[PDB]
This record gives C-alpha cells, structure tokens and sequence, in this order.
DNA sequence: GAAGCCGGCGG
DNA sequence: CCGCCCGGCTTC
C-alpha cells in the first residue's frame, strides 16, 4: 500500500493571497463569525508571525496585530479552489479519499506499480503541480498507511514532503510520541503518560485491559494494531465534506404540508452540490427556541434524490413524533459520506 | 432509542 | 477558543 496524503497550508490565508495578490508581505486574517463574537479562520505568514492564530478572538488578533487585513471568509470561493485541486489529485491516484476542503488521502500503489521511491516522486511532481498550477503549497506524506502518512505530514508543515519507508517503518513506531498520534488529544496523553508511556512501543509491554479503560476499545485497538504495524484500513473513493442548506420559514409551524416545500428546496441547494452519491442524509430542524432536533438514516451504498424526497419527508415525520408540543423555526438537510465515481 | 457526557479537533 | 460540530461510549 502506498498513500500520499495531501494537506493544504493555511489554506484560505493562501487563497486570498492568491486572489488579492496585494495581501502578500503583509499580515492577513481571515475571520469567523457565530450565529455574535468573530474568531480567526486563518493567518498568513506575517500575522502568524506576530501570534495570531485559528481560534484567537478577532479582539485578541488586533491586540497583537493592529497593522493586519482582516477579512471575512468565504467559503464557496475556497470551496471553488479546492475542488480544482482536489480533481488535479484525482487523476494522480488510483483512489482519491477527500477528508476535508484541504486534505485528500490517495492510493497509489498501482499507479507507480509498487516502487516506493516512484512513490516519493509523484509526491513531489504533485506539490510542484499545485505549486505550479494553482499558487498553492502543500504539504504531503508519503506512507504505507492512511494514519501514518498524515501523521508525517503532520510532521513535515509547512510545505513539506515526509516520508516512511516500508523498509524503515518501524524505526518510526520506535520514536513516535504517544501525542503524536490522531485520536490522541491533550487529555489522553496526560492520562496515558501515567503508566510510563510516551513512546507507541511502550503500550507492548504494558498489559491490555487497562489501556481501553483509558482509551475504549475501538482506540484503544486502533492504538495497537499501529503499534504493531497491522493497520491497513484502505483508502476510499468518499468525500467526507458535508453539503448542507437550509431555509428559515415565514413562520413557526408543524404542517408538513408547509414545511415541504422547506424541505424541498433545501435539498435541491444540497443534492446537487453532490459530486457523488451520499451513504447518508440528515433533516435537521431548528425550533421556536434555537434548539436542534435531527435524525438520519444510513444507507448500503448511497441514496439519490429518486428515494430521497420521501427518506426526508419520513425522516421528518418521525422528527414530529420524537417531539409532539414545538414548532419548527428553520428547517435543514446534510448530505455526507458521499461514494465517489 | 435516544439524550447526555466526554474528549478531540478545526474554523 | 466553542459549534444549524462530531462521534463514540454511558446512561435513563
Ligand atoms: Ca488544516
């Protein structure tokens, strides 16, 4: 199994930069806003280098760059960008697995037959592509996995190229800090370091049980097959990006003969910015009170719109037996795990 | 089942 | 830092 792991450098800074090419050289921040307090998307190099970064109130940004442009993001244009590249990855790779809006999973062992070092390669003519094509960087990992090729990215930012070799893969199970890993949060290291463990090897000599009472078994398993270099778990042609619209109604209301017609268009705004077909959809629904009552169905492989208007229709009946008294203010839908073709 | 807590992650 | 968040595990 060969991976690239493809993952974009402060993407939307990058984007604007590219769009309003005056920007560069100077501090940028790309700003969120609630449903209101605002809080950084993202930063460019020089706002990043006087501190600012993803979270930090947009009060605390300016306390510490005063000099910087701060804009509002936008997300469809950012979207547009990515879905370019994400396209330019497709052709690349056998199967193209896209995590989020800046990061792509592709297995390639068939396309370089094999040879890892072919391997490195394409890793490096598809950050200079991008680079070249779109005034991107991007940082990638190349590896026998899924999880260990982002972790060496992860490793590698920014603009970087890591590597794992088959050949050398265990040297790199032998240094790997416990922290290190996805799934591993600030939490789960603090508690984990208490039995003597900061390296992945150390779990081994440490007895099983335990750990899952720290950890729970579908981690605390994935933790070992790592550990053990038994993780394979393919890479997918999904998109995981969730497509969801809504639509605030004229009035509060429980008639599904008026929500509908909500439900509908709302739908139509989604199930057609699909590229695919969604292994599941969720009605969402907003109350009188802010409050969000959504449920959703699972299906074998996807649904399209042909069951669709009647999974949703259903999906927001039981949403009316579930809860009897309140009206709906706004009603939504989600489409995710979408298969890809 | 389905609310709710906990913990991780990213806008 | 907290969400038209998320999933996973616990609990009525
Ligand atoms: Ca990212």
């Amino acid at each position: 199994m060969i991976v690239i792991f493809v993952d974009f450098d402060y993407f939307f800074a990058q984007v604007e930069e590219v769009l309003n090419p005056q920007y560069k050289g100077k501090p940028l921040v790309v700003c969120v806003y609630s449903g209101t307090s605002g809080a950084v998307a993202t930063a460019n190099y020089e706002a990043r280098k006087l501190g600012v970064k993803a979270g930090m109130p947009i009060i605390k940004a300016m306390q510490i760059a005063p000099s910087a442009i701060y804009v509002p993001m936008r997300k469809p244009i950012y979207e547009a960008f990515s879905n370019r590249i994400m396209n330019l990855l497709n052709k690349h790779a056998d199967k193209i697995e896209v995590a989020s809006i800046d990061e792509a999973y592709l297995d390639v062992t068939n396309k370089v037959e094999g040879n890892f070092e072919n391997g490195i390669e394409l890793a490096r003519k598809i950050k200079q592509e991008i680079l070249e094509k779109e005034k991107i960087t991007v940082t990638v990992g190349v590896a026998p996995n899924k999880i260990l090729a982002k972790i060496i990215a992860d490793k590698s930012k920014p603009n970087g190229l890591g590597v794992i070799r088959p050949t050398e893969v265990q040297d790199f199970l032998n240094e790997l800090d416990i922290d290190e890993i996805p799934g591993i949060g600030s939490v789960l290291a603090r508690r984990l370091n208490e039995l003597g463990i900061q390296k992945l090897r150390d779990i081994l000599s440490k007895n099983y049980n335990e750990l899952e009472k720290i950890t729970g078994k579908a981690k605390a398993l994935y933790l070992l097959k790592l550990a053990q270099n038994k993780y394979s778990e393919p890479v997918e042609n999904k998109s995981k990006i969730p497509h969801g619209r809504y639509l605030t109604l004229p009035y509060n209301t429980r008639d599904v003969k008026v929500i509908l017609p909500y439900l509908k268009k709302a739908i139509n705004e989604a199930y057609n910015k699909v590229n695919g077909i969604p292994m599941r959809i969720t009605v969402i629904a907003i109350m009188e009170d802010l409050d969000i009552l959504s449920k959703g169905k699972k299906f074998k492989h996807g649904i399209s719109i042909d069951n669709a208007y009647k999974v949703a229709e259903d999906l927001l009946r039981e949403l009316l037996v579930r809860d009897k008294r309140r009206n709906v203010r706004r009603i939504g839908v989600k489409l995710d795990n979408i298969i890809i073709n």
